């Protein structure tokens, strides 16, 4: 029954944490007391997952380096120690946290690239003739074919230039030193408009730029090309576009093709107007917009434009090849090439025609990718198309904790196996690429390898064609092989697998590998734009809705800079928006290993937060009280199906992933609104440039989406994104709905328009054409675009929740009933209608927070919905479930725990503004004791409320030694009824606030008592002393 799930929760409802052990730095005394806090917080289970070892941080003496003997027995005490507690654990497929890298990879078993080396020589006989040896990572390398190309031109691919610059901004403070300037080694750099300028000494053909950086530079990207003959008449030749691109693009330059262009001169002109705002793939544009280049080349030999990321060298998406830049006397034949791989530190013989020829010996090599923020289980990465390889992997690591440690024990605790998120770069071969290729597309790629470096063949039409395959291909596989081998172990050693995305740094379709996982799983980041992943939680919350997996776990909470004011207060809004969006599972981010007993707060990842652990000062009633508001919340949350009326198609493309409220915008404008139409118009506009920061030393760009404003997007419909699989294998008219196994269950499919991640956009197959029709004639709502009705009431379907702005919600159905979550976003009290699409049930209102429930609160009946008015307080959210006078107080005492200084006093105060320094710089916990009178005996149905007032930051209330609870988020009251008396009360009330008050204390020499260190080195700016204490006014509040 939904009252006892909600009361009485499983221990499926409870959320777990991540848990990180640093350096090698770890003691059993420190495990004990970290499992028996996570256990009484009311926590699940936890990922045991080790970072770095002794060299990384050899300051700290740890004794635990990574599979070594004493590493393996703090594991087995570990397991013994849950299975004590009543705990679960999983771990993850190896040391560090991404992604499947050990010692026990050679260059051979890891993953793999198509690698080549050019030289041009003159034809008729060759003779025992030596060639360059292509890129061999620690000397690994295999020949694959070699083949001979007749040249195009026989002037060479690049010529020598006098390079020069110009700036060209005018006016006010242009802080001189930095305009555009070359250091002594050539690097350009500039943070004003200005122009670089190219001189050949003869007339020089360019059909292409590679753009060569030094990290990474959006602006670089962005270059206005022209050209003169004359040296003072130019001529626009391109205006640069930058490829879509995610945080790891460093592994390849960037080739820009122009339209051949023969000149004495090229100028390349750059401002930093026009620039769009930073997001997940256009990472590079994030960060301040001044322009940085290494070295351009300038070639003459014909090339595919953007074709490093095109044949999957790396995640990136472009427009196809124009014409005008690739033409038919570009390309190569079939019939032009000959092919020497036959004849035969190896050399070549064997004849050629006549005229000069290009000798193109391709290869592969080992990508250079390790599992980098490991200790002792530190090397290669596995070749992910491998399955030996991969089955290596699990063997040597994950398997090996059933074996080095209590077998018995490993069985019954260690029941979870997490993948993380990919930070590996991407991959386009290996010894059985050309063989998957053949069965999979239907033709042989080996005639087509020059393709790979980017060597146009046929028509650039037939060249692309044929990239996307090998695109296409390199997904399937990560599917097929990765994560089909990583579920068969899982379910050999009775593990749920989880995993979280593949997007945006290996080539893949984002959605694909969650169909072989029991458990999708998302992140979301607090206060932290730059490195929030928004687009992953979509990928995630979407794989699990059309592949039917109904526990969606998120690593909630991850904070690039923590500055220790952080409280479970100011982190519920956070969660309730993801909640929202459709999670169930959370996984606090993050748990850190402390093993000393003397040093508090104590080992940190390095200052990366959430400091969720036990020497938090509001660990022990705070942790616990936050931890039992997210059970009851997902106990709701994991009842049934959950409800989406859209769903809409992520393309043909490769990549591929899940599509953003925001890029949907341009086909549903009727659907979002006018005012978010405009806004988004000026957010994307971008006018200067604008930069914020955020947190403390983060510059970054200030128009980037910001998730905490994308609440409610669509105005009262949900959307999941939606692939191909999906369609082509699972999806099936009925009723007029599209359905899929699992309980999705849609009324509408958008067909986007052109977007920045499908710009062609790439053609529908023959097969997703048919199928479209179908689900249309049986009456699947296909909308003809842009969409500009405010809803699409009009074809039969009403919003399913009506609030106003700023209100997140969603909606679970199954046999029992419906559920609404709905969360107020505002720090505000707000009252306000809110419309249900449910006709003639009667609803309640549950409390997440206290557990109570109103079965009896008022609603309307109104054109066949159901509306109610809702009173919500700060942040507070509440479960909309339909079945099937002042305080005169006597002297107060305070006693400060931690450091066991007593005062007394009649008025309250904030601990802060205090002279004596051992209270003005406190943290920790105070008890406050004092009495009242109560005047009456209480009567009947009369409930009693102490209202608190102002709290920093938590409080717990005890009348007559009875706990009336602990208060963390507003409403700021405690229920006293029961145990109130005539006469004089005794009133004890707990007070704890957060450690950045003590910390500036420590930092300056006034601790406010012994034992404080942490490795968090940062702090927040303000320099100021936080608000502290129970600052009241206190009250009661008596109503029936
Ligand atoms: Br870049
Ligand atoms: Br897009
Ligand atoms: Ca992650």
């Amino acid at each position: 029954l939904l009252r006892e799930q909600f009361q009485n929760p499983s221990d499926e409802a409870k959320p777990w944490t991540f848990w990180y052990w640093m350096f090698g730095a770890v003691s059993k005394e420190g495990i004990t007391a970290d499992l028996e806090a996570m256990k009484r917080a009311g926590l699940g289970g936890t990922y045991l997952m080790p970072i770095k070892g002794i060299k990384e941080g050899p300051q700290y003496n740890g004794k635990a380096q990574q599979l070594t003997p004493e590493w393996w027995e703090m594991v087995r005490f570990s397991m013994e120690e849950a299975d004590r507690l009543g705990l679960k654990l999983g771990m993850h497929i190896c040391d560090g946290f991404a992604l499947a890298g050990g010692p026990w990879m050679t260059p051979k078993e890891s993953m793999q690239k198509i690698v080549w080396s050019d030289t041009i020589v003159d034809g008729g006989k060759i003779k025992g003739l030596h060639l360059p040896q292509p890129e061999a990572y620690e000397g690994f390398y295999e020949d694959i074919s070699l083949f001979a190309l007749p040249v195009k031109e026989e002037a060479a691919d690049v010529m020598p230039a006098q390079i020069t610059c110009a700036n060209i901004a005018t006016g006010n403070h242009i802080d001189i030193k930095k305009t555009v300037n070359m250091d002594d080694a050539g690097v350009i750099r500039s943070s004003y408009p200005c122009y670089i300028q190219y001189e050949y000494e003869q007339p020089f053909t360019c059909r292409n730029i590679e753009i060569i950086l030094s990290g990474n530079n959006y602006q670089a990207h962005r270059l206005k090309v022209m050209a003169s003959d004359d040296g003072v008449n130019y001529r626009l030749v391109k205006q640069l576009v930058p490829a879509r691109q995610g945080w790891q693009n460093t592994d390849e330059n960037s080739t820009h093709a122009i339209p051949a262009t023969t000149a004495r001169y090229f100028r390349f002109y750059w401002t930093p107007e026009g620039s769009e705002p930073g997001s997940e793939d256009m990472d590079a544009a994030k960060w301040k917009p001044n322009l940085k280049i290494k070295e351009l080349r300038l070639h003459r030999e014909a090339r595919l434009d953007q074709w490093e990321g095109k044949a999957g060298l790396v995640w990136r998406v472009a427009s196809s090849t124009k014409k005008e830049e690739i033409g038919e006397q570009d390309c190569y034949a079939l019939s032009q090439i000959i092919n020497l791989t036959d004849p035969f530190e190896r050399t070549l013989t064997a004849t050629l025609p006549k005229g000069k020829w290009k000798l193109l010996r391709m290869g592969h090599t080992a990508t250079g990718h390790t599992n980098a923020t490991a200790g002792g289980g530190k090397g290669l990465e596995c070749d992910k198309f491998n399955p030996k390889a991969v089955r290596k992997q699990f063997d040597n690591w994950f398997a090996q904790a059933f074996v080095k440690t209590n077998p018995d024990v490993a069985r019954r605790v260690l029941k979870y196996m997490h993948v993380d998120s990919w930070q590996c770069g991407s991959q386009n071969w290996s010894d059985t690429f050309a063989a998957e290729f053949r069965k999979r597309r239907g033709y042989d790629l080996m005639p087509y390898l020059p393709l790979l470096a980017g060597i146009p063949m046929e028509s650039a039409e037939r060249s692309e064609k044929i990239l996307r395959d090998v695109r296409t291909t390199i997904g399937e596989l990560v599917v097929d092989v990765f994560y089909q081998v990583l579920a068969d172990c899982a379910k050999e050693y009775d593990c749920q697998f989880s995993a979280e995305c593949v997007a945006p740094t290996m080539v893949s379709d984002g959605l694909l590998h969650y169909q072989k996982v029991d458990l999708p799983m998302g992140e979301f980041w607090l206060n932290s734009p730059t490195h929030d992943k928004p687009n992953d939680m979509l990928d995630a919350i979407s794989g699990a809705h059309i592949y039917g997996k109904n526990i969606i776990q998120a690593e909630g909470f991850t904070e690039v800079r923590g500055t220790w004011n952080e409280h479970p207060g100011i982190l519920k809004a956070l969660l309730d928006r993801n909640y929202a969006l459709g999670i169930n599972r959370l996984f606090f981010h993050v748990y850190v290993h402390n093993p000393w007993l003397d040093r508090k707060p104590g080992m940190t990842l390095d200052g990366i937060g959430l400091f969720f652990q036990r020497d938090q000062t509001w660990w022990n009633k705070g942790a616990k009280a936050f931890c039992e508001y997210i059970t009851r919340c997902q106990s709701l949350l994991q009842y049934g199906h959950p409800v989406a009326d859209i769903a809409v198609f992520t393309g043909e493309e490769m990549p591929r992933r899940s599509i953003l409220p925001e890029r949907l915008v341009p086909s549903l404008p009727g659907i979002f609104g006018a005012e978010r139409v405009e806004s988004e118009r000026i957010r994307l506009a971008n006018e200067g440039q604008p930069l914020r920061v955020r947190p403390v030393g983060v510059t970054h760009s200030a128009n980037m989406s910001d998730p905490e404003k994308w609440v409610n997007p669509l105005r009262g419909y949900a959307y999941d994104s939606f692939n191909k699989d999906a369609l082509l294998r699972l999806a099936k008219a009925e009723n007029g709905r599209m359905t899929l196994p699992g309980g999705a269950s849609y009324k509408v499919l958008v067909l986007p328009l052109p977007r920045p991640m499908n710009p062609d956009p790439a053609a529908l197959s023959p097969e997703v054409k048919q199928k479209i029709n179908e689900l249309k004639e049986a009456g699947i709502l296909i909308p003809s675009l842009p969409y500009k009705e405010d809803d699409f009431s009009s074809y039969g379907l009403e919003r399913d929740l009506i609030v106003p702005e700023n209100i997140a919600w969603t909606h679970r159905q199954g046999e029992q009933g419906d559920i609404y979550f709905i969360a107020n976003q505002l720090e505000e009290t707000r009252t306000f209608t809110a419309s249900m699409r449910i006709d003639g049930r009667k609803p309640e209102c549950w409390n997440p927070v206290t557990g109570e429930i109103n079965a009896d609160i008022p609603y309307e009946q109104k054109s066949h919905r159901t509306e109610i008015t809702l009173t919500l307080a700060p942040n507070e959210s509440v479960f909309i479930v339909y079945p099937a006078t002042g305080l005169e107080a006597t002297e107060y005492t305070v006693t400060f725990t931690a450091n066991g200084k007593t005062i007394q006093r009649q008025e309250l105060f904030d601990w802060s503004k205090e002279e004596d320094e051992q209270i003005r710089y406190y943290s920790g916990t105070a008890v406050y004791k004092t009495t009242f009178r109560w005047k009456s005996k209480v009567k009947e149905d009369q409930q009693v409320y102490l209202n608190l007032g102002k709290v920093c930051d938590l409080a717990t209330v005890r009348v007559n030694g009875i706990d009336c609870g602990t208060i963390w988020t507003a409403p700021y009251r405690a229920d006293i009824t029961a145990a109130l008396k005539k006469g004089v009360n005794e009133l004890e009330i707990e007070v704890t606030n957060t450690w950045a008050n003590a910390l500036k204390g420590a930092d300056e020499g006034k601790a406010p008592f012994d034992g404080i260190w942490t490795n968090a080195k940062y702090r927040r700016a303000e320099n100021t002393l936080l608000p502290a204490g129970l600052l009241g006014p206190l009250n009661f509040d008596v109503a029936n």
